[PDB]
């Protein structure tokens, strides 16, 4: 539930003046704005990097739900949602209250003289993308930067700026109202699912009710997600489904976004925009494309293993596109599943090989698809789009018990444990694999032991001299 | 569809007195000063200057579909559309019914001692607006008929009056496509279903300009515009001569007025016969009568105004509207994409200044294809200039969603991000990986530099050292 008080701000636009819905929004260029800067990552000093194995492998498996990358679709798609929002509201100015009577008027007025000129000037979507693309995760993170409920004093409207619904696995057309109901309901503080969401309604009283709900709570998107577990024999075949939405976009009169993968683009397929959530893709403009760069790069760094490489390799970073072919689950979990393998053999180098292994072995449910990918062709693409690699949360548990099973220990882990304080391991593990561990830890010691007023920094050029000399 | 219902208007004219299709036409000031007076644009304030590089860039990308500055060429062809709409419809007056029987009745009337004068008499005009693609005749079209309802119904008449019906060629076009789609424009512009029922692919093209005259003067039809004319493939619609006929037949089978718009590549259709009306939509040039055309001086002293860059040049100096008249030649297209892409450019390099040079590596790198065009308009060569008259700059679009998508990758770039690009070799990089947490970005990348600059081959071991000397306090 996220409340906040209106504040009108004076747009450019004439289309949107003295219209207290858009006023109330944030401006384009903010979201726009927003979605570009608007990260999630992961608070990693080199402290973490000392800690235990089972330490360091609990917050690598934070990696896939707390890292968030923004890229260049994700801009698109925040002005793609915010255009929607406003044009959407265009329509529903509740003072200007007909359209085609201001163009007689005008066009009177054109006739008498009062007006020396004049203009006779004169939405759902699809969002189609494999599963672990991050379309859901874009849609939440984008739609953090608007406020999802807008009260305005002026009167007693109650906004809802954006609400989404999930489906159900095997789920059913009949279960998107009622959740429709209940998603108000938690994004609000109501109880409409108590009385409206009644089993006693059918399909067409509750879609007239989401729609007068959502006039009364100027709705500016609707957002139904995982479209692709709508189960077809419940729901009734690939044509009912598709009416039913049709309908449903001009009952409640919102802009609607319905996200799927490319499977479920075959109930729309006797007609909605379509806009497509592609996998990255490592040549652009026959250049390599700078953007898997950076986000390898960025992604590196969340690198919790002692004797990691620091510098990401042209080998390993396209043998990782190559297992992943561009879908991003299957990057950050080669990643992750990578660093745990490493954790559990020693080794804590991430190698090819190393990703090569994890590709073979736990991320077999997933390669029908990625062959797929590979192969270009749509029908094989869209008929693996769903697949996902199942009970993928107690696989990375299991694979971190067998991580805290290990009685054995790394050279580094035990030099860490001869060293004492955090500044004197730090020293170790930036110089360990340039010197040799037996005599470079005494020296450690010592020059931080006859120096303790000595900085760190003003230390390490000390043990560096007592190195070389 | 834009359906009005009239409102009569009283109009000085003796000719357009209780003629209900032009009195409700709204009056010919109002069309001549609409399209002129409205040059509705972004308004910036100081306050945008000093704003992040992607919404600087996003509405940098908006000036070209939201900057119009009306020039000469669009006021003339504002009066001569508005004269031609209201001309065509003298002859068509409903209450000027039976008019050969008045002719004989007028006749009978004379040749009684009744009538002491009478004359005898038998008003489609034709236009052919010749420019090159990017002048700015679309726009200027779209911009002049908005200022017009498209359909007026006429209560007493019960008839639906079609002020403008535009048909667009397509990319390879038969003569028998145009005729098709004035069909599909009029059933989008009322509630026909002409293409339906009449309009169908069995049916010849003689037969179907029949009908078009027919469903025109029923919808009584004050213009038709057929704009891209060039996209007309001459192989698939029968040879210059064959489309000329079409045009000819189509002005003399509809007794509506016609515009034509085209390239001069076009014109040698129409070349044969000087009928059909010329109009030439040149480019704006850079000198009138030996003397600077402050048409020119204008369009570029307004466009340089929508230029949000912080150390802008405070005027448009004559060196940049120079080079700017070299490398656009006038066509505004070019104008406004060049301003536009150069701004995009100065963002992504960071500096916030547009330079002759900037716009000459903006026209080198990005408006290759057009170059030909260009070209040939410096050279003066008539043949020359209609050979690359059709050339167009393919997907700037995607390329400005390019442009502003990288510009946002530098401004989100992470500090360490910048440096490993601004490092030339893993040795640095991998020295400031590992000096990065407990030292200063602004010291250390420059450091590393000129310590791997003074000591070319020398290993980073050495090396870690000297650049933690310079660091604490050194040469
Ligand atoms: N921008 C991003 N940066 C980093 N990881 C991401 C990003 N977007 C998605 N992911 C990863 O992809 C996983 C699956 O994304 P999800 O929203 O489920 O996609 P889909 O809905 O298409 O299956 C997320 O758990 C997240 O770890
Ligand atoms: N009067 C004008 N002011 C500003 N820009 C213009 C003007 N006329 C045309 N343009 C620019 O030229 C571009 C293309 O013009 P267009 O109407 O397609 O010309 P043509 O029909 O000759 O190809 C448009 O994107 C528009 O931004
Ligand atoms: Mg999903
Ligand atoms: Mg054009």
């Amino acid at each position: 539930a996220t409340r906040i008080q209106a504040v009108y701000r004076d747009t450019g636009v004439e289309a949107y003046r003295d219209n207290p819905f858009i006023e109330a929004l944030p401006p384009l260029q903010e979201s726009v704005n927003s979605a570009a800067s608007l990260k999630s990552s992961l608070q990693l000093t080199s402290s973490d990097l000392q800690k235990s194995r089972v330490i360091r492998a609990h917050t690598i498996c934070r990696i896939p739900d707390d890292y968030f990358q923004p890229l260049g679709t994700h801009l698109l798609l925040s002005e793609r949602i915010s255009v929607m929002i406003r044009g959407g509201y265009v329509g529903r100015n509740p003072k200007t209250g007909d359209l085609q009577k201001h163009l007689q008027n005008g066009y009177e007025r054109v006739q008498t003289g009062e007006l020396e000129t004049f203009r006779f000037e004169e939405q759902s979507l699809l969002l189609i993308g494999c599963s672990g693309s991050g379309k859901t995760t874009s849609l939440h993170r984008i739609l953090a930067t608007y406020p999802q409920v807008i009260y305005h004093r002026e009167l007693n409207v109650e906004q809802v700026v954006y609400l989404k619904i999930d489906c159900s696995h095997n789920g059913s057309l009949k279960e998107i109202c009622l959740n429709f109901f209940r998603a108000l309901d938690r994004a609000l503080g109501s109880n409409y699912e108590r009385r409206y969401g009644l089993k006693r309604h059918g399909i067409e009283t509750m879609l007239a009710l989401m729609s007068q709900i959502a006039n009364a709570h100027v709705l500016g998107l609707l957002v139904i997600d995982e479209i692709q577990h709508l189960s077809r024999s419940r729901s009734g075949g690939s044509q009912e489904m598709l009416n039913f939405f049709v309908t449903m976009v001009n009952i409640i009169g919102v802009p609607v976004m319905l996200i799927g993968t490319p499977k479920a683009r075959e109930i729309f397929e006797a007609d909605f925009g379509a806009i497509f959530w592609d996998p990255i893709q490592q040549t652009q403009r026959g250049k390599p494309n700078q953007e898997w760069i950076a986000f390898t790069d960025n992604l590196w760094q969340l690198q919790l293993l002692q004797r990691k490489d620091a510098l990401l390799s042209d080998e390993v970073r396209d043998v990782w596109y190559e297992l992943s072919q561009g879908v991003m689950d299957i990057v950050v979990k080669l990643f992750v599943l990578a660093q745990l393998r490493a954790l559990a053999l020693g080794n804590e180098r991430i190698t090819a090989g190393l990703l090569r292994q994890v590709y073979q072995d736990e991320l077999k449910p997933v390669h029908p698809m990625l062959e797929a990918l590979r192969s270009g062709i749509p029908e094989r693409i869209a008929r693996y789009s769903d697949l996902v690699v199942p009970e993928i949360d107690k696989r990375l548990i299991q694979l971190q018990l067998d991580i805290a099973a290990i009685q054995e220990q790394t050279p580094e882990e035990k030099a860490l444990q001869e060293l004492d304080t955090e500044d004197q391991r730090h020293l170790y593990l930036m110089l360990k694999e340039d010197y040799d561990s037996s005599l470079l830890i005494p020296t450690i010691k010592k020059a931080f032991s006859q120096n303790p007023t000595m900085t760190r920094q003003k230390l390490l050029p000390l043990v560096l001299q007592w190195l070389m000399e």
